[PDB]
């Protein structure tokens, strides 16, 4: 059998696992991320390469490598980048099983062998010529990462071959290169042994996913190094540094290694050399160790970082090769069972995050950069390489912007299960194991803003994640080592249990003799309109000393945008490419905190509020003393500004000021921003906190708002100051069957393009669809075809009252309703409504309130409510009550699956008009939910895909007494009691005016 | 109607509040960007706008987002399209290719064709939009959006203020924004349209794509700037050494003070050569200067031999003497001119050696800097030196890079009415269309009247001749003094400076040359048409532009093919044309958009070869083959021989370099030179030998090295006719069944294995190129007679041990009798298998035939090939003057040329020999009596027939063999000329034979 079809095969000549030594011409790039693609002592081999695709290996051009073989009559392929992604194969995407374990392959699991007919096969081949400037020297090719296995030649001799995708694999050429022209081939195959280890739940494509280049050192080269770069763990105050370097290659003569640590400024630091002579084949060099008295500490709040750069020697002390990596001086480590960072126990806030672009696996620098850059901007200070190594660059990023990082290996065996036939206790597989282990370690050690090494994903526990745990730590004492699986056994360092619940997490931190903190490996499932009860998390994790927080899940959909015939966009997911039974898991791929283009969904804000770090309540309402608490962990208050006010219902600023608050981390402190004069016109006014930094970052600028609050004041509750004044003349018309509000006109002209009904339903978010009280038992009560049958109408001059049934498509009654309608002397609707549903059938209702259609042409919304974005009840600590004006247009939110979305809450009063100024203003007597959207609740509901969503000329509007939150069903916890609608007899009213504002003309 | 029609129904909305035509003015900070091909993008004066913009499509007007261009529009949910690029190759709509009709003239749009208006309801709307931000120095100044092209119709907005709208899809549009640009974010919105009236002398022979086209980007000059400026650098016409350096400068805008213009001329070094300034200050917001004409003695003369450049560099000054603005272009001294009938670059008469060219890449008419060098990269490479930018103006560096690396060119106005015919109606007569012409031609004037490299000014194509091309004529030439101007349509007619008529044979070509009072060179526009396998006949038509002073070349018709590459469900890749996107019906003229000369990513065909031989500017002939003395002909216009070098050598047909030497000569422009490579021995163990001359050029240029081959030529030397010494030795036992029916070589054998896949028969057909579909004497009557089915019945059969003789009659696939075949079969002592054949075709019912010889079948495992003939590219009897005799290794696969049409291909001429064999080496060796002609391809000759798209090309593990004693040449019958007559297969009796030797 072929080595992809053994588990021991996963390489063959490669060099040893190593950090990353390219040889640079200018030590001043070093500290630049991707700087080292500048020097002349690198070369890229990406670009244009003839490609070949087949399905089954016996089909393959097994002849490709040899120079002489005809490739002209191929066509060309983008390196790097899926093959799927560029018109070869099919992109398929399933969860936690093995898409070749599928019928439509004719097989079924059975590690280590895949399909052998059905497997696909892509020959990579491309020409490229060495510099001049190369004579003599050593040349390796690295390809930074190609999915699954692939055998690689040059110029016709087979170098080796590869298994582990997300590690780069190196081979040095230089005895098979020639003067002139190179050939250099890759025959990647689709599914090998590595890939029962790469069972992550995302996308399974092929192809070179990274960079491949060549780069050039001397004979005699700087191998490998590794850093120690910690503080004093008395006062972690004073650096500690270490160095050690491999050097290897022959040299019959003398030479040295020296380094010399410079400081941002370029100022050398630190200083030493040390002199080889050996015939051996390798050097091992380990320098004194060296202090630096008050150190330029790292951390995500200020990453100071100093540079080390290496230079290799002859023997006359001519630099014959130098490289280099920056260096972060900070300690990563659990003491006394809290994780901390330079002895400062910490709260983790962050994310996890695959690699994802339109071109698959392959992520560009600038994605990269956005990525961090949202990050930075959000309040997020950890990010997860969610289940395995990432490209380089990213690394970089990270060191320089201030980002923790939990580097992961790339190891995932979810689909055989964590039973006894997982692979994590099949010692067969301990060399794959160790490779993927070995392999994520050595090329990263040196970066400072690692600081926790997880092992795997959900790969099962036992005898293989033993082994690399006890490898990992051997050679690891300078930060912590994680794994999920293992749960409590001695094999991981920190309990980060998945998706725990707030009452287990308490369960946990209240156990007797526990010794490590707990962080969610991945906790909050974002998918869809989704992110609820996130507050309900933080309130213990900033309340329990060892329940320190965790990384949400997906930082970014894995969907793919594409066109329809109508020119029509929309998000792809699970079974969208290939014929029909193609193994797939639907919707799930796209649970990200923001879009595959890296825009915003609205729980992100949700998360900046929540993850902010400056934290406020008013202690004294009248005076508006206010006590601050600063969540920084390495920086005062006073690095930050406050810009605080005090605004009336109007709008009107009642009160302004600046201040400057001197706070030490983790410390609270007060300030007292005075009375302030509420008019008798406002019935209640806003105390508004924003906060923002002195210096600015690259990433975030100083109009950057990093933190916000706000606190309700009581004014006048009797004023209606702000009610609208008559229009005209107001009347009603009652469906004499449905007694539903079937017409409304001002001055007989109709407001109404669908009447008004009692609406419990709403089209069902993705989380919906999985909570135990969400859509499966509205849908069952047949919530979403609701028919109102009139019993009693009792009809007025100006008013009219009304009790109907409510019935579902069944026939069965699903409460009983009473509405009256009266018309107030300034021309306003009051509607009040009393709904008892028959609990035998109603187990869970979405929504109480009622709901209509107008025409889109009233497409102007203004509102006096809860912020700039969408917010639910269990998801709206963040954005403001205030008055905003927006569209309807501008509302609604395109989720990969079309759902409920558009909602605001804590809302005074809305309303909607048209170009003209015609509309309606609406109201309650307390605090409500409204949302309006462009599409019908029907087709909404029934959409899956973007594209299917169609207008049809009207609006939906939706005033909502009671709304479900949103909850984490998906994934997690579903929505919390208290934010559940109750199902019982109430009440609840509003008013609706209608309007004439005039036609405004303006720029 | 209550209401008119929109703008883009009317020919008279051509564009509304845009910036006169004007040539390129973009402001510099370095002057040293100048002379750079797009130099002005880097400079901070300059902000692209090109890149991800909002997008979004409709079909039906009434349907799309009106509002759009609103900044308080909301497009958050639309998707983002690349800007430039034509919308149909990014996923929109739906790309249709037609030739000579409109191509929403269809009953699918429910529309006929009836100008100046076009479909509504099934009319495209594409809405771009984007957002950015102006560059702070930029506060105070003017600045100016620019469109290099957007296809058919479309508005523009900034800020939501309505700029103008504008038709014309290949020349820049453009508009002063200044006041209506604001602090912060700005938004600039385009509603463009896939059809408008424009569209109606839009109707070129390619794909019909939509959107935005070219590069957008903002500009900006303080107040006063300079709006244009015409150059002349000409030479004095008695002696052509002197440069006669005019230059007028227009310059708009106001200024209270006191303000002045000046220029200066450098040199490639920086030196300054002239210099002067004038002084202005008026009430006017327009002021035109005039300078003083300056004289250059002995100046670096332009040519497409020697492009020597000055640069002309621009400066607007304040009361002060200070800079206010600064920009320029290349100059290039030289004449061109229609003198004594003849047209003459520099008082030289110059051979025109051109190709057209359309702009086309993967991503429609855009065109990258990268596609642009390599297309003059490969035209300098291939001796072009001219090209015909293909019925409209091209993107502005495509012009930078002619003048850079010497390349003349023939810029054409952008309008074509093919679609609405040549007869009365006709919009060239139509005289309300009159603004529509005369707006184009001002465009393509304006923008480019400064160019060196454009020699002469084309009006139109395929648009039909009457008043409005009489009007559009008279109007260049009273602008324009050093250039002629040519119209095809013109004919013969006065408004035309060349005659041009398109794909004339050579007889009409002599025809013209001998009439009498003719007083215009002839240069065809459009020849040769490169269409498949095609450029057949080449060598005739140099024959006569050669030795014929007022016949004198042309451009060949297409550089590129306009194809678009995709891969099917399995993952194979092929080359799409007309009809192969969108619903069944669409319009489509199938494979005719794909005649380049290189295949759309620009990789050579096997006849852009040819055409690289017959352009050579050296060209030899043995004058005495006893001291190998030869004529040499310098065919360059402006360049001594002398900057070039000879390699050359005597090869033996064995591959020994006999004698070899390399030498430097001396010959002006035009003139010959002898020259004696001296008596070489020939061994008595050759037939004979070959004198080889190759040459390159001494100094190197960006885009040819020196180690290029930039001419050649072969002699071929008489050796020992009677020697055998090139044969292979008996490898062992062969032997040889006939079959009882067909009287076919069913099996050949060495020492029991068997060699053939299938049997050895007589072969008439050949997959149809695309000129053979087309062709008067062609596959019609190929197929007509059925010589594509044959099946051999034996009427008589006789055999011996060693031997065997049949006569058989030839069937169709309807019985009928195409003629009598006579087969001796006869083994050597060496085991050689001698085939005897003759061939008595019944011309009752064969009126042509593509070939005469064998054909049959081996394994694939027999990849290895290596012949003795005209090698190392695809060749036949009417295009095989370029490439050598030689010997030559190569493998099956590699022979293959995939021609976008699947067709006939891998055919080598002159060959004495052939070889295949498997890696282990064996196989058969293969000759005739005397050269022939041969080809071997991966595939059965009944799919390659059948096959249309590559993709639809399979192997089936079989090679075909084809071993030819005649085939016909290939012709130009797709468009022009069919196979000419002394390169027919003659339709009468004949006799041939092959020998095949096994080897091991
Ligand atoms: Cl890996
Ligand atoms: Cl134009
Ligand atoms: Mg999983
Ligand atoms: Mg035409
Ligand atoms: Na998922
Ligand atoms: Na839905
Ligand atoms: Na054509
Ligand atoms: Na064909």
């Amino acid at each position: 059998l072929p080595e992809w079809q053994s588990q021991y095969a996963v390489g063959l000549n490669k060099l040893a696992p190593h950090t990353y030594v390219w040889p640079y011409a200018d030590a001043s790039d070093i500290g630049k991320p991707g700087g080292y693609e500048q020097s002349p002592y690198y070369m890229s081999l990406n670009g244009k390469w003839k490609f070949n695709w087949v399905k089954n290996p016996d089909n393959r051009p097994k002849d490709f490598y040899q120079p002489s073989y005809y490739t002209g009559g191929w066509a060309d392929i983008n390196v790097p980048g899926n093959w799927e992604r560029q018109g070869y194969g099919t992109a398929i995407y399933v969860n936690e099983t093995y898409e070749f374990d599928d019928k439509m392959f004719n097989f079924k699991k059975n590690p280590p062998l895949v399909p052998f007919a059905e497997n696909e096969v892509g020959s990579y081949r491309r020409t490229f010529k060495v510099p001049a400037d190369w004579k003599g020297r050593r040349v390796v090719l690295c390809c930074e990462g190609v999915i699954s296995f692939y055998y690689v030649w040059v110029n016709g001799k087979l170098l080796g071959y590869n298994q582990g995708s997300k590690t780069a694999a190196e081979w040095d050429i230089t005895d098979v290169l020639s003067e002139g022209e190179n050939v250099v081939a890759l025959e990647v195959y689709r599914w090998s042994s590595g890939a029962y280890l790469e069972c992550q739940d995302m996308w399974r494509l092929s192809g070179i996913e990274r960079d491949v280049y060549l780069y050039s050192t001397p004979k005699q080269y700087i191998a490998d190094y590794k850093v120690s770069a910690s503080l004093d763990k008395e006062k972690y105050k004073e650096g500690i540094f270490n160095l050690e370097v491999t050097v290897e290659g022959p040299s019959a003569t003398a030479s040295s290694i020296a380094y010399t640590l410079k400081d941002a400024s370029g100022k050398a630091v630190l200083q030493d050399a040390i002199n080889i002579k050996s015939r051996g084949l390798s050097n091992f060099i380990a320098f004194d160790e060296k202090k630096i008295a008050e150190v330029k500490a790292w951390n995500a709040e200020h990453p100071n970082l100093y540079t080390l750069v290496l230079e290799l020697k002859d023997a006359q002390g001519k630099v014959t090769e130098l490289t280099g990596c920056e260096v972060g001086f900070r300690t990563s480590e659990i003491k006394d069972g809290r994780f901390c960072i330079n002895g400062v126990p910490v709260l983790v806030k962050g994310t996890n995050r695959h690699e994802h672009s339109q071109l698959g696996r392959t992520v560009s620098k600038e994605l990269m950069e956005q990525d961090i850059r949202l990050m930075k901007q959000h309040n997020i200070n950890m990010v997860r390489n969610s289940h395995y190594p990432t490209h380089p660059y990213w690394y970089q990023l990270c060191d320089r912007y201030g980002l923790y990082m939990i580097d992961e290996a790339n190891i995932e065996s979810h689909g055989m299960g964590y039973g006894p036939a997982s692979l994590a206790k099949d010692s067969t597989w301990l060399t794959a194991h160790m490779d993927r282990t070995h392999r994520m370690y050595e090329r990263s050690k040196n970066h400072p803003a690692i600081v926790i090494w997880s092992q795997g994903n959900e790969a099962g526990n036992g005898i293989n994640f033993e082994r690399t745990y006890d490898w990992l730590k051997s050679v690891e004492k300078g930060r912590p080592v994680q794994y999920e699986r293992a749960e409590l056994n001695y094999n991981t360092d920190i309990y980060c249990r998945m998706y725990r619940s707030v009452d287990e997490i308490k369960a946990y931190v209240g156990k007797k003799d526990i010794y490590r903190p707990f962080i969610l490996c991945e906790y909050l499932h974002a998918m869809g309109n989704s992110c609820g009860g996130m507050k309900e998390y933080w309130e213990v994790f900033e309340n329990e000393p060892m329940a320190q927080g965790g990384c949400i899940w997906d930082w970014v959909d894995q969907n793919f945008r594409e066109i329809d015939k109508d020119g029509k966009w929309y998000w792809t997911y699970g079974g969208d490419y290939g014929p029909e039974g193609i193994p797939s898991f639907g919707n799930f791929c796209g649970n990200g905190l923001v879009n595959a283009v890296r825009e915003p969904h609205p729980h992100l804000l949700e998360v900046k509020k929540i993850y902010q770090n400056i934290k406020a309540t008013l202690s004294d309402r009248k005076n508006l003393k206010v006590c601050i608490k600063n969540w920084y962990d390495f920086s005062n208050l006073n690095e930050y500004i406050l810009r605080w006010n005090v605004k009336g219902e109007d709008g009107t600023v009642l009160a302004e000021g600046t201040k400057e608050v001197d706070c030490e981390p983790h410390a609270t402190v007060d300030v007292t921003l005075g009375a302030v004069k509420l008019p008798n016109t406002v019935r209640e006014a806003y105390l508004n906190l924003s906060w923002s930094r002195k210096e600015a970052t690259p990433l975030v600028d100083t109009d950057w708002e990093v933190a916000y609050d706000q606190f309700v004041l009581a004014g006048n509750k009797n004023t209606t100051a702000y009610r609208p004044q008559k229009a005209g003349e107001t009347a009603f018309v009652v469906d004499k069957n449905t007694g539903a509000l079937s017409s409304l006109t001002l001055d007989g002209k109709e407001l109404l393009a669908a009447p008004i009904t009692l609406s419990l339903f709403r089209p069902a978010t993705d989380n919906d669809n999985r909570d135990r009280n969400g859509a499966r038992l509205w849908r069952k009560a047949g919530l979403n075809n609701l028919t109102q049958k009139v019993v009693s109408l009792k009809e007025e001059k100006t008013s009219a009252t009304v009790r109907a049934e409510i019935l579902n498509g069944k026939g069965q009654k699903v409460g009983m309703a009473d509405f009256v309608y009266a018309l107030d002397k300034n021309g306003a609707l009051k509607v009040r409504t009393t709904f008892q549903p028959d609990t035998a059938i109603v187990k869970s209702m979405a929504r109480l309130g009622l709901t209509f259609r107008m025409a889109d042409a009233y497409n102007q919304v203004s509102y006096l409510g809860r912020g700039d974005h969408e917010t639910y009840i269990d998801r709206n600590q963040s954005g403001r009550i205030g008055l905003y004006d927006t569209t309807v247009e501008r509302m609604f939110h395109y989720y990969a699956t079309p759902q409920s979305t558009a909602n605001r809450t804590d809302v005074r009063w809305a309303k909607l008009t048209d170009q003209a100024g015609e509309g309606v203003f609406m109201e309650s007597n307390r605090p409500f939910q409204f949302s309006i959207i462009p599409f019908s609740d029907v087709l909404l509901e029934k959409a899956h895909h973007i594209n299917e969503l169609e207008r049809d000329g009207m609006i939906t509007i939706h005033l909502d007494a009671e709304q479900a939150g949103v909850g984490t069903a998906t994934c997690g916890p579903g929505v919390l009691p208290q934010y559940l609608v109750p199902v019982k007899k109430q009440s609840f009213e509003f008013t609706l005016y209608p309007v004439k504002e005039g036609h405004h003309h303006h720029h």
